[PDB]
């Protein structure tokens, strides 16, 4: 969820089928995409990905895609027990990610055992963590994120809304926090 | 920095990417930082222009992170916070999305455990070991060069003697200078 | 790259600032990064001039290093040597300042050990486990995109079926194509 | 010895007494320095130095000096057991390289001592571990890098200088590797 | 064992020297160990006598426990709750010690979520991963000997075969007999 | 608080000033003990020593003591960040459980800056931190162990106290659980 | 290759078909072992295994065979990459040590292959690093271990075993020892 | 011990079932013990008699480990060797192999660096660093005592004064009482 690089714009240098190396100052990344995000792009054009920084004490590694929303659902299935990075891109180059997505809402286990690595209790794992998982909202979140428990985090988003309609997402939080610091 | 180390990115600067409600991301050199901030940080931030945050980069065996704040004592501020034993930094950032720099400082300095305690994941006796540890910690030419020599291993006295010599001798010296000519007598030359 | 991974920095092209006789630094962006390279790619770098190496990035909890190579089947060669049980970065580079790739390869691929013992660290034994773990390893269309499809977990059998229907109905399939109307078959749709 | 940040070079954003920022594409990166070589640096100019990458699985960290040479002796340090990389600062910023360099040579352990953190065995472990480290011997020492021994090392190379002498360190190194690999 | 592994410690026997309300302390040969039991185990056990538990044994970086039981199928439920990512041995402890084993078998057995949830430390979430992960993990000559032969890695069909031919030819086989039949043929002699 | 070795009895081999070695069944176990402790172990003799087991990467340690009371307070001054298990026995060397106790009990920073190694700041955290820390509650005290919540636990307690006035802490114990397994 | 727990002897307690445990000093252990070890066992009788113990940060494990020769086999499996403790049970469950042995020396890869998890390519490099591997040599080699090379190792022995004809192997380790010592 | 800290097995006694060169196997309450021991103390062992060794164990995140020798002193002089960078157990072991613990010691007092590069693994600078880290490391009522005081972190002086107090006032003092006496008044009561 917290990472360093999250995306590399440059001339792309190599097209591969299963990685691209994009060149930023000089510095050329590597950064591993599927098949379907691989073919939008051109040797010696500009492009940019939105990618995953993944640390390991014996790697360092770019997973990219078009999209901030397809690159957040790679970071969620890595949230499944037994799911890691490769499979997990094995997953979307197998089901493009709105693909991916309703296969799991729908517990479509069938299509997920259709991956390679994903057997049929790896796909219910799968379904069963993640089912769910595909302004006052945002506001909410946020606030629970920092912490903040759901009916504290409304109650201070609802008043602050009520008081204030021209309110945007990060006023509201700004306005929110400030009654919570109390 | 402060009393959390030393690290390699102190900053980042270029195009705001994306601002969202607990980080930004900014492009500098085509590479697309992700940098957490407090909500107070962000609303500065508009998209489409550039900016710069200073930083403290995190590194852990499975992670490395920046987290960005509007100037370099907010940011030393964030590095103390760490040095409290239990505190890590989704806590420190959410203890400065909750009450600003300026606020945490003197709720720190006055011991207002209550204050402290309206932060998610800060209980009294969590409030209070803070308070504790850091109520000295918040906050001239003679005293922050004492304080390198402290810090590159002298004793307060002795910092302090090759100090007052040094700017005795030399009332237009600057810190570095002062520095540089403690540091000299001290190597006993 | 090849039997060692993915990782992240996979070229590093600037001012060559230093040619040293076992790397160089070569500044992209103000950063001068130092990469490790044999005597053989050294030779064409001049400090002055821009120069691009392809490069294999090592991570390990206590350093992070770059070696550099004209190209990039050198750099997956390299990778390979990794893949060896007892063949570190260091070893590997040696191997390869002994024999350049194309003649480390000829020795790997007709096991000659007499050869490869020449290299420092390498003995009899281990120039063995050597040749017999390198030998098939050194070294279209229909072929790529069927190693593409297995490395992404698929089995030969049912890569190369669902490669010659897809190559089958469309003559003029490229490389990527191929392999995406193969995988949306074998996502059985 | 082998690291991957070799240097820094941009506009300096900031010089304190331990440490400066230099901003290099739009990143800041601190690197720390002794009072000597940051007494040379000006905030809004450019500036470079040469610089020590340290990795340790909780920290990321440059150490910065004005030349290669100076750079390579803190390196030197940190191969001392026990003497890890403020030390070998701490170290530099009361001895400069030259005087550290004397020091160690003559094995001035008085001097040694008066370093913060270096008791008297310890200054001894120093001179004992450093006292000797402080065309053709290149030549061989790269060899020997490599793996080669002195014997053979120094063969191949008095072959190749004999037979050209125009040789340059590299040629001449690439020759006798020729030679070597038999 | 269960689906925690293997260990060394299978279980202590000898003098109790002390009963607590989470652990007891037995004495074997001069040693007193530590053991860690729910309060129903702990209730059959008196100061002065000497008992015996079934123990798993945990091992970390930083630790080394004793988890003790009745019996060896209670231990191993135990160890088959630490299969279940986000269940370690304190947790699993609670649960057992909230639910005897038998009752936390049929909770699991019928999904029972409202009962799972009693549980300090399991939330609704967290309940259904366990009832899904263990469902069919809570619970004859033949299949044990296709069980031992799976878990050295052969396929069902061939263990199954294996022993079924083994069986078949000899009426009289125990289990230990019928598998080391069956891995000679499997070993195709 | 959770270990193995919780004792080691058996025939004394060595006292030392800063250890014994015990032997049972031939195994003749290294356990660090204050001088206090020390004092009443004689080589030739059997004793018996209440023991923490202190497990890291790269060693295993027993630390005695007279009772288990005192084996506690050793391991509750481990869990002050910075306080670690030779600082502990350096502490009780100095101060006698007992005293210990009571100066951090009285807060008496003067008295603990009395130990190697405690400063004032540091004297300070461990009082913060350990000053409080020095049938039915016991009880309730399981339950909140296993998770429960100080209310909830108080409850079944109370009321399972209430209906069986002869119960013990065990029963009471499993008869709360037993009604809190709903 | 060394290891503490070298044999455990006591009561078996139980017998299962991948496992025995058994009781020495009330102490109940786990030693894993091969369905053909298993079946010279019997509950409530006292057996004797020889052991192999694994440690790794997350286990303590007992590996138990009939005779040293085959626990140092099983030891020997491990020390080829790719082949752990599981994997070398599991070979030596498909073929007993004497067959293993032959096995490898023959280089035999269909009987080696027909053990779940090993393939031909790890057949291979299994026969290739153990094909070879299954008084004054003894001799010769302790020295050799101790870090003498076998020409000097050799010389030493011969010089021994020349003087002193009724020489047992530990004496003679020890005259020549005594000579390096020089 | 000594240079090389505290750990849990100081000795194994029982029955000798095995001697080989460099290690015996000593069976403790029906557990075999292997410890690792130099040719000279393996040579006073005899197979089938009962034995005792003083040990030092070592212990490692993948292995544990008893090195064994005839009395306190000899496994003390082992771990002080330990207690020199570069210098690990079986090198250690290997030095005592060659030079028992006397001439060890004599050796390293004297500085004999052609003695002790005699030992496989032991070069010139490594004998040197050895020399000059042992030379004063290798060997009374008021000098244990001071020691005691000193290890447990108090200073040289001020050891020495509680140390020659204590003595003064009770001349019939040992060691323990001395010590206890020292301590209480440093204590300051």
């Amino acid at each position: 969820s917290e990472f360093m690089i999250a995306s590399v714009r440059g001339e792309v240098l190599e097209v591969a089928l299963d990685h691209v190396v994009i060149e930023a100052a000089g510095v050329g990344y590597r950064v591993n995409a599927t098949p379907a995000t691989l073919a939008t792009l051109r040797q010696g054009t500009e492009a940019r990905l939105i990618t995953a920084m993944i640390v390991r004490e014996d790697s360092m590694t770019l997973y990219g895609f078009p999209d901030g929303e397809t690159r957040d659902l790679f970071l969620t299935l890595l949230s499944v027990s037994g799911v890691g990075p490769r499979l997990a891109m094995a997953a979307l180059a197998v089901h493009d990610a709105p693909a991916l997505r309703q296969v799991l809402a729908d517990g479509n286990v069938a299509a997920l055992t259709r991956v390679p690595g994903i057997g049929k209790r790896g796909a219910e794992r799968m379904v069963l963590e993640l089912r769910d998982k595909v302004v006052r909202s945002p506001v909410v979140e946020a606030l629970v994120g920092l912490g903040f428990a759901a009916k504290q985090a409304e109650e201070a988003t609802d008043t602050v809304l009520a008081a204030n309609h021209d309110a945007t997402t990060s006023s509201a939080l700004r306005s929110a926090l400030s009654l919570l610091g109390k």
